């Protein structure tokens, strides 16, 4: 019967990936062949058998050949395909629960479990997952997909078991994208009940056996699960295999269970399985529960979010924290996110705030009153918005119950809210609808449910509804900002229209990734002092409360990362429009390559995206949100596959991930941490991409023609040469104090065209693979010694222009050393040729730089450069060549440098060095500079124009 | 040749009209062949032969359809072909820097592809790739143009 038991669990597994055939077609194939049905057995028992382990070799060849040679005599073509099937599935399976004998193990309780390997599976929709466990019990069945060895998400207590397996690969995809900064992997489990809970008709027994009979079978689905998985023991710190468990795959220990829609108090009893399971996680097997953060008191969440809104705030030229707006919520200042959301800024006005039993109203609130009475709200335990004091709202206003039939509509609410003049009262369907249609400056969510369609999306497919009645039109929100504190608040399609309509709004995995952040961190925090516990450097006792110590410094890590993140996707918005080519070229490439679906990501297809070109619009901020999260993702690939990680230049910022006191006492198990090589991608493809924006690498690719690797190692020479990254932070410290968007927008795009062309420098002019450590060591002092003292050289209508733009940046507000410094980033990146000539002429960088920018002012390159930056885009073929002549350029003044240098003597200045070779040329250089001055003269800055300008150049240098 | 013998043009003028684009890279040739101080004969061999190699023909001939509708564009197309030209001359100078007299142009080109590099590798695959794409504009040319020039150290 335990052999029917394993048949009948891939039989479930095969109607749960979708098999046509029923059940009763399968087990009536399976009745008309007991030979084969033997043969299949034999086989499943022979290669899982730890006995035949200890029997000398597997009968490998033998069982196959049987089995082959039954499916091939086959003739029915249903009985070929169902058996065909099973030896597969029993092919692709990798570990099994079917022999472990000890009583702890859930196999005593009668419970299979099934590691699989998706990719081999005939029958298998796409996508594949990378692994895949399938719990089967008579009373539970669950199954668990990931992505990569490192992976993390939920489980949903799904009641859709005639196939949830189908809901658990449709959230698989939001939760890979949500995991788009943090460390691990998107994963996605589910299990359901098969016996439902006791039918008595009365609601307090049928309340409590849902409870209780769904807590054992969650214990038991843990249970499977951890019986095939494997543990980490650091009395030797390697990886053991579960005994009488025999492997066909590698390694895989790491698992991490977090809260869903049915387990968000089951993370107590999770740990609690975890503890008797002795896995090596420990009380980091699930998130929270009783032992970690007070999320309540944290608010990470609210405060992710809120940066997002802050960033809205500043394009807008509003201040959160000094000016006054209003606000409507969606909550009551009891949960997580609208409750501390509600406390950020003692200038909110929040106008309305409906939840899901009252509505709170209010047409002309104050500032400081409103806050306080706010904040006592928070203050007690629980409270609703019943609670709120009456003598403190304003005239027309009020509290209101939404079971009421009807309710009366004050002149002041209507005159707040932006309605219809003639209405006088209202019932609270059409009260909550008028509220999220409002002229508001603030739109906060912290319910849950989704609230906001789009115009053509179907009710039913959004898959709510408790909402349905409430639902309302992306393009039809009269918000300025949305704020997306909880999940699943707007669809993607009407994100995308309320863009189109003006509003500002990103992904909600970009606003409320706080949460799972300061999660994933305390995870990652937990591992590493539990290394510490071992090694004995803490104290039990001492750990807990060394976590509480910790708290507000892994807070400011989580806001840093936020703020970064949201930096980013600003100066991604400041310049959507003019990269919508290049994003539809890495679109198709990650289509075509990295199997990306367009419609299930929402991404624009190739008529939509024609359409914004011809409109002359880029991508909307959600979809650049999508498009930056699978490019973070692709990265990360492509990375872990390499040694970056391996080697100590890019290991070396490892200990910035922990909080400081961990950075000082512990060193050594940081360094001998075991996610670390996951780590240190997270961290080098975040800051990759903040830093030098969503299409660094991709354009990389495609004008180099190298793989992101190359990319990655460039990106990280040139931030450790010119210090780009204290740049930008400075760039943002100076937009925090006031300066507008638009400024440090434009800042930040001339930095990134500066890491572009240095990095296309590198990897043009150095020898391939790029020696990080040896480049950054030959290049970054010299670069920091020439920057400061770069008016001491720049002649002419250099000198003029980068006056100019200096002077204006700081006519804004930004510092003149930062406004200087960043006007002359064009010419920071022709340090790296002038160090390069002077390495070859071993000479002194002075001299070199001065007799390079003083012949650069000689031929005006800088208007031919600037020209060359204004040639069209709209192909690929246009940008090679555009870039083809700038390097060109570029590389004709190198030799000019070459030419100039060779003769004269090292005290003479860049103007007397110009008069004697100008001294020594022949009728060839003077026609060419005829030529260039008759060309500047004629004012013509096509691509043939700047061509033929191009040989001029080049034809004044004899190797040429 | 062919085609102009088919309407009566003797054999020999037909030949020698065909060869004039041909005849033309003879002043190159013995150019180079002074420089390296060699006969001209291994010269011409190696020059056309490396000619055949990257096909520059093609480019040659679509160089001569870019459009002449003002001065500009025309001192453009001349530029281009100039540097083609002056790019193969270049890779002559390498290819007979190496070698023996005694090979010929195969030989000498199989030899000089052995010791390239990456760069090289990259710039050849650049220039199949192109002639698979067909385009024949100003841009795509251009690019072409210095997938030759790469291939040459001095550059």
């Amino acid at each position: 019967w335990q052999q029917v038991v394993v048949l009948r669990a891939y039989a479930k597994y095969l109607r749960q990936a979708g098999f046509p055939y029923s059940q009763s077609h399968i087990e009536s194939v399976l009745n008309e062949n007991p030979h084969t049905t033997r043969s299949l057995i034999d086989l499943f028992e022979a290669l899982f058998d730890p006995s035949q382990e200890t029997d000398g070799r597997r009968d490998a060849q033998g069982a196959a050949a049987a089995v082959a040679a039954d499916i091939d005599a086959l003739v029915s073509l249903d009985t070929d395909r169902v058996l065909r099937a099973f030896a597969n599935l029993i092919e692709a399976t990798l570990r099994t629960n079917y022999f472990v004998a000890r009583p702890d193990s859930a196999r005593a309780r009668n419970v299979l479990a099934f590691k699989l390997n998706p990719l081999v599976i005939k029958e298998l929709p796409l996508p594949r997952p990378k692994f895949e466990i399938f719990v089967y019990s008579p009373r539970v069945e669950g199954v668990h997909l990931r992505f990569g060895f490192v992976a993390r998400g939920g489980l949903r207590w799904s009641d859709r078991r005639e196939d949830f397996r189908t809901e658990i690969l449709g959230l698989v995809k939001a939760q890979a994208v949500k995991n788009a900064v943090i460390v691990p992997v998107g994963a996605k489990g589910g299990f359901v009940v098969k016996r439902p809970p006791t039918l008595t008709g009365d609601a307090a027994a049928d309340r409590e056996a849902t409870r209780a009979e769904g807590v054992e079978c969650y214990r038991l689905f843990i249970s499977g699960l951890l019986d095939v998985t494997d543990n980490v023991d650091k009395a030797t710190g390697a990886v053991v295999t579960p005994p009488e468990v025999v492997r066909r795959d590698g390694e895989d220990a790491y698992l991490v269970v977090a809260a869903d829609k049915g387990t968000a108090t089951f993370s107590d009893i999770a740990n609690e399985v975890a503890k008797s399971y002795g896995f090596w996680l420990g009380d980091a097997f699930a998130s929270g529960g009783s032992i970690g953060y007070d999320h309540k008191a944290m608010g990470i969440t609210a405060k992710g979010a809120w940066e997002s809104v802050k960033r809205h705030f500043r394009e807008m030229g509003v201040d959160t924290q000094t000016q006054d707006f209003t606000v409507v919520g969606i909550g009551d200042m009891s949960g997580d996110v609208f409750g501390n959301g509600m406390l950020l800024s003692k200038h909110i006005r929040l106008v309305a705030a409906f939840d899901h039993r009252d509505i709170f109203l209010d047409p002309n609130p104050d500032a400081g009153r409103s806050w306080d009475e706010r904040k006592r709200l928070f203050d007690l335990p629980r409270s609703s918005w019943a609670d709120y004091d009456k003598s403190l709202i304003s005239e027309g206003g009020g509290v209101y119950s939404r079971q009421q039939k009807s309710i009366p509509i004050s002149p002041q609410v209507r005159t707040a809210l932006g309605l219809d003049a003639d209405v006088e009262e209202l019932t609270p369907p059409a009260l909550i609808k008028a509220i999220l249609k409002a002229p508001v400056d603030l739109l906060w969510n912290g319910g849950i449910g989704t609230y906001i369609k789009a115009e053509t999306e179907a009710d039913a497919d959004v898959g709510d509804r408790a909402n349905d009645q409430i639902r309302v039109c992306g393009n039809q929100v009269r918000a300025k900002v949305i704020g997306e504190g909880g999940n699943l608040g707007v669809t993607a399609l009407g994100r995308i229209e309320f863009d189109l309509a003006g509003g500002r709004i990103n992904t909600d995995a970009l606003d409320n990734s706080a949460g799972v952040d300061c999660s994933d961190h305390e995870v990652n925090i937990k591992i590493l002092i539990d290394s510490a516990v071992t090694a004995g450097k803490v104290t039990p006792e001492e750990r807990t409360e060394l976590l509480l110590s910790m708290t507000d410094e892994v807070g400011e890590l989580v806001l840093a990362d936020n703020r970064d993140q949201n930096d980013l996707m600003g100066t991604s918005r400041a310049n959507a429009a003019s990269l919508l080519s290049v994003h539809a070229r890495m679109i198709k490439d990650l289509v075509d390559n990295r199997g990306l679906n367009r419609e299930l990501e929402a991404l624009p297809s190739e008529k939509e995206i024609r359409r914004r070109a011809d409109a002359g619009i880029g991508l909307t901020s959600p979809e650049l949100a999508t498009l930056m999260a699978h490019v973070k993702l692709a990265l990360k690939d492509d990375v872990l596959a390499s040694d970056l990680p391996d080697q100590e230049v890019f290991a070396s910022r490892l200990p910035y991930y922990f909080p400081t006191r961990l950075r000082e006492e512990l060193h050594g198990e940081i360094r001998s941490h075991q996610l670390r090589r996951e780590i240190i991608t997270t961290m080098l493809v975040n800051d990759l991409v903040d830093t030098a924006g969503i299409s660094y690498a991709y354009r990389i690719t495609e004008d180099v023609g190298v793989g992101p690797v190359d990319a990655v190692r460039s990106y990280v020479a040139i931030n450790a040469i010119f210090g780009i990254g204290d740049v930008w932070r400075r760039i943002r410290a100076a937009g925090d104090a006031g300066v507008p968007t638009s400024v440090t927008d434009r800042m930040t795009l001339d930095l990134r065209r500066l890491v572009d062309r240095a990095g296309r420098w590198l990897l043009n002019y150095r020898p391939q693979p790029l020696a990080v450590g040896a480049e950054i060591n030959r290049f970054g002092a010299k670069v920091a010694a020439l920057t400061p003292r770069m008016s001491e050289w720049l002649r002419g209508d250099d000198k003029a222009i980068v006056s100019k733009e200096a002077g204006d940046f700081a006519s804004h507000g930004v510092p003149e050393d930062l406004a200087y410094h960043i006007a002359t980033g064009l010419y920071q990146y022709s340090l790296l040729d002038v160090i390069d000539i002077a390495d070859i002429v071993d000479r002194e960088p002075d001299e070199v730089a001065d007799t390079y920018f003083a012949l650069m002012d000689h031929l005006g390159a800088d208007a031919l450069l600037t020209a060359v930056s204004r040639l069209s885009r709209d192909d690929r073929w246009h940008s090679l060549a555009r870039l083809a002549i700038r390097d060109d350029i570029y590389g004709s003044l190198r030799a000019l440098c070459f030419d100039v240098l060779a003769v004269g003597e090292p005290d003479e200045n860049g103007e007397e060095k110009i008069a004697e070779w100008e001294t020594t040329n022949s009728s060839r250089v003077t026609r060419a500079r005829r030529t260039l001055t008759e060309i500047y003269k004629d004012g013509e800055q096509d691509l043939a124009t700047l061509s033929v300008a191009a040989r001029q150049i080049r034809s004044m240098t004899r190797t040429s």
